[PDB]
C-alpha cells in the first residue's frame, strides 16, 4: 500500500485514509467511509478495540486486530512519551527495552533520569523525591 510501509506511528491523517480503503478492498470489507477515523497514525493507537467498533461496526474489530499484527510496543512507546515530558520515540523505546515492556517502570526511570540531569542532588535521592511527590515529574521538579 506504498505510503503505508512505515510505522503506523508516523502515518499521517491520509495515511489513514488510504490504509482504511487498503483494507477495505484487500479484506472485502463493508464500506467504510473515511470520515471516520478523522486521525492520525499516532492517535489510532490510542483508540481501543470497543472504539474502533463504535466507529465501525461492520468492520471495526477487524481493522484493530489489522493494525496489532502490523505494529503492540507503538502503543507503549506512545505511553511512555505521554507519561514523560519531551522523550524521543528511540528513549522510549531503549527505555521500555530495559524495562523488558514494562511501561511502569519504564516511565518512572525516565522521569528519575529526568530528575536526576536538573539536579546536583544523588540519583538514590531523586528517586525519594519523585516519590514523595507520587512520581509527579513537574511538583519533584520545581523543588530544584
Amino acid at each position: 500500500p506504498a505510503h503505508l510501509r512505515l510505522q503506523p506511528i508516523y502515518w499521517s491523517r491520509d495515511d489513514v485514509a488510504q490504509w482504511l480503503k487498503w483494507a477495505e478492498n484487500e479484506f472485502s470489507l463493508s464500506p467504510i467511509d473515511s470520515n471516520t477515523f478523522e486521525m492520525n497514525g499516532k492517535a489510532l493507537l490510542l483508540l481501543t478495540k470497543e472504539d474502533f467498533r463504535y466507529r465501525s461496526p461492520h468492520s471495526g474489530d477487524e481493522l484493530y486486530e489489522l493494525l496489532q499484527h502490523i505494529l503492540e510496543l507503538q502503543r507503549k512507546i506512545m505511553e511512555v512519551e505521554l507519561s514523560v515530558h519531551g522523550v524521543t520515540h528511540q528513549e522510549a523505546q531503549t527505555a521500555l527495552g530495559a524495562t523488558g515492556g514494562d511501561v511502569v517502570s519504564a516511565i518512572r526511570n525516565l522521569k528519575v533520569d529526568q530528575l536526576f540531569h536538573l539536579s546536583s542532588r544523588s540519583r538514590a535521592d531523586a528517586w525519594r523525591i519523585l516519590e514523595h511527590y507520587q512520581w509527579d515529574l513537574s511538583a519533584a521538579s520545581r523543588y530544584v
